[PDB]
């Protein structure tokens, strides 16, 4: 019937359309000819004309006149005209509190590869456009981790500093993430830590950093003022909230010395809102089980541990169909899921995710008539027909505001 | 541009040349991806487009391109199309075609296997009742004491202005499912309306959990005939799991031989409507869809009681621990009975090989991710960290519109 795809769920055999896609002004990676939507990183993922940038300010100006029901009002309008004149005589423009505490929700809001999303709405914004220096990028990231950390009882946050301005440099978080372990590149080829920080653990070595030698050493992070070379902060081990592993009926579990840090806290990600660049946005929600348990600690190029714990398990390691793989990998996200819970430390384990995530879905069906969605990111790494996502059917597409890729600093 | 295709766990880099042939549009756009669509929304000179290439990649097959056998088969093939407005396949041509489109089908993670297919010509069939003994001697081939072979069975081409010879079961090998009126369906909720088709076409019915279905065999323009599978052409595998002994108490089996009846066979232009193929199972396509698919057998909680696992909430992983037990009883099972089946690790093992046999072969592969990576412990498996491209190259296999 409508113009608009015609989206299906199996499960259930109900069937909506998304029409929220045709609000969608920028492109992604697909055509007719081939379909990209399994690439991480396309040349269509990867990042002004006055003309350019008001077209993308008129835009956001009304998208958030529309979200306080204003939308034709005197205000509108004169807001309309104020941002004309700024962008006429400065190039740029300044957001209001209020419209950057709504950008920053809808950035999260539009993430197509988020399924935390149900949690859009409830998110702590701190503006930190004040900051004008690397010292005072650390007080904010430190009162960031302290106020969303919360001993545990988890809060989402984002701290928003100064925007890209034209003839001056970035604010930048050299690392992706607040908290990471440090990637040691050992004389006979392997990696001591997290085979993922191996660049950024050299550029802190490189920048004066003491390196250590384990396998969960926090990294200091590398920070940032404009045209500045990046300063060197550690961060206070009390600040950083970790999990030791243990499992509910392993007892040798335990003793495998295994942990994970309770915030995940994205870093190097650039939050872009009506054509305004904010490539130092650090924000941080909880953990949903899997990223830790599958992902982190079973990545055949992260710290690989399925091996070590079939040999702990006595399983049949020498031939695939034993199921060793599969059987090892739940008993790594069971001692994730019952370890948090047991340090009393918010996780979210991929079942409760994305049973949640069906709801936002339904949600935004109603409040704007669609949600994009990047099924597989959505699909969690193990089990994935076993949640209510694998049998829902997504749009894909790119509305902003948005968080986006931005190149690496160096 | 040609994509570049990153190996995430390898850091090793392709680009796909191969998608440039592709004349067929998928269902994407730059405004928005519906790569996870299962289903699509929806004459003459574009035949003998379609006629010319197919017939050019058959002659570069053989090594025997520019030959003057190649150049006569097109004028054939020509004066044919402008004479008739269709023309017909020679034996060797469908058989390559038949490879082919397997080859080019982009949610088959078995197709490593692609050349060493059987291909059955069954376009000398007037009948249904010829369809069912085509399709008997299919079954005997393709099942071969449960050491499964490929095969691929073509019924005659579609014809302007006359019905299509069609299979109306989705398998060959399929499950009544029954409608209870207190909402609740016995047996396989997937066929509910082909189990319904073949009672109202005089099919006696059982009333258990895996009645084996009839076939319901349409000839052109006549209504479908039903026919009845002799009971010893159907291996059926119980299942068992090696160390949990209620397990066969369940009363669970599946049958051996993955059948697919209702797809469209499409070769340089021309559609075959009923062309039923068959492999072997990957044990999560038993395991874990049709056996824990909410919407299928749904026997998660089950054997999450039997297991004794805490059902009240989802952080103790019952539905993770009870799957993991039914594939492997799966898999147990099948090797008990010596018919043959892999494991989703062996099979992504032999895919990646795939991808670089093609990928040398004709500059790429398409592939579509959310099929190829199995429905558990995606990530445990090397195609999980694979980026694959997905278009629609010809020969192909097709969705078609059921025949109701
Ligand atoms: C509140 C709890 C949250 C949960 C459970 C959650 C869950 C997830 C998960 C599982 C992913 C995939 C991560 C991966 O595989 O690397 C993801 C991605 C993402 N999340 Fe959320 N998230 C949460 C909060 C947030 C917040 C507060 C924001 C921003 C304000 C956010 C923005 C994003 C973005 C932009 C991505 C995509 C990143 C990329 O493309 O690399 N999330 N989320
Ligand atoms: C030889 C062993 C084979 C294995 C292990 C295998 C494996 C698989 C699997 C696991 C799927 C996903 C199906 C689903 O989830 O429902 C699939 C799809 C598919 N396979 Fe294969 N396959 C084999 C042989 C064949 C053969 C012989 C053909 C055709 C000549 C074929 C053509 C296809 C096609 C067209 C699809 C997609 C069907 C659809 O979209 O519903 N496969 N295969
Ligand atoms: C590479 N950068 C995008 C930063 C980076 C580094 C390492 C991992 C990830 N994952 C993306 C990501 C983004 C936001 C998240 C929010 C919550 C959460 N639990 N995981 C999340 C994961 C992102
Ligand atoms: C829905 N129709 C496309 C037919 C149908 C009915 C029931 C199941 C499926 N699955 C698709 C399919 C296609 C080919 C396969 C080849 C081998 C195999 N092991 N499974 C395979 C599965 C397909
Ligand atoms: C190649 C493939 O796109 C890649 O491995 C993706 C798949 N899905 C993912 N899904 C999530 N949530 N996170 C990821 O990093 C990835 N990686
Ligand atoms: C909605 C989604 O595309 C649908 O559930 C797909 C996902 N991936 C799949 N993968 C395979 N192998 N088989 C399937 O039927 C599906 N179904
Ligand atoms: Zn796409």
């Amino acid at each position: 019937g409508p113009k608009f795809p015609r989206v299906k769920n199996w499960e259930l055999g109900s069937i909506t359309y998304d029409t929220l896609c045709a609000q969608s002004q920028q492109d992604g990676p697909c055509t007719p000819r081939r379909c990209l939507g399994s690439l991480v990183l396309p040349r269509k993922l990867q990042t002004p004309p006055a003309e350019q940038l008001l077209s993308q300010a008129r835009d956001f100006i009304n998208q958030y006149y529309s979200s306080i029901k204003r939308s034709g009002s005197q205000a509108h309008e004169e807001r309309l005209q104020e941002v004309e004149a700024e962008v006429a005589s400065t190039g740029t423009y300044h957001l209001r509190e209020s419209e950057l505490v709504f950008g920053a929700k809808q950035a999260w809001r539009n993430a197509p590869r988020c399924v935390g999303r149900i949690q859009w709405g409830k998110l702590q914004v701190f503006d930190a456009r004040d900051c004008s220096s690397a010292q005072e990028m650390f007080t904010y990231i430190c009162n960031h981790i302290k106020y969303a950390t919360n001993r545990g009882n988890l809060r989402s946050a984002i701290t928003v500093f100064p925007q890209r301005a034209p003839g001056r440099g970035d604010f930048r978080i050299w690392n992706s993430q607040l908290v990471r372990y440090a990637g040691y590149r050992q004389q006979d080829g392997s990696v001591r830590g997290d085979p993922a920080n191996v660049e950024i653990t050299e550029l802190c070595i490189q920048h004066g950093w003491t390196p250590g030698n384990g396998r969960f050493d926090v990294l200091p992070l590398l920070l940032q003022a404009p045209d500045e070379a990046p300063e060197l902060f550690v961060l206070p081990p009390e600040l950083v909230l970790e999990v030791p592993l243990e499992h509910p009926t392993l007892e040798w579990f335990a003793a495998l010395g295994l942990r994970w840090y309770a915030l995940p806290a994205v870093s190097n990600m650039l939050l872009e809102i009506g054509g305004l660049e904010f490539s130092a946005a650090p924000f941080s929600g909880w953990y949903m089980s899997t990223e830790i348990g599958t992902r982190n600690l079973c990545d055949p190029h992260r710290y690989n541990i399925l091996e070590d714990v079939a040999v702990c398990m006595d399983l049949d390691t020498r031939t695939t169909s034993s199921l060793w793989k599969d059987k090892a990998a739940v008993e790594i996200n069971l001692a994730v899921l019952h370890s948090f819970q047991l340090a009393k430390v918010t996780i979210v384990d991929h079942h409760a995710a994305t049973v949640s995530f069906m709801k936002h879905l339904d949600n935004e069906q109603k409040a704007r008539g669609g949600c994009p969605a990047d099924w597989a990111w959505i699909v969690p790494p193990i089990s994935g027909s076993l949640t209510p996502v694998f049998h829902q059917e997504m749009v894909n597409y790119i509305l902003s505001p948005a968080f986006r890729y931005q190149p690496d600093p160096w």
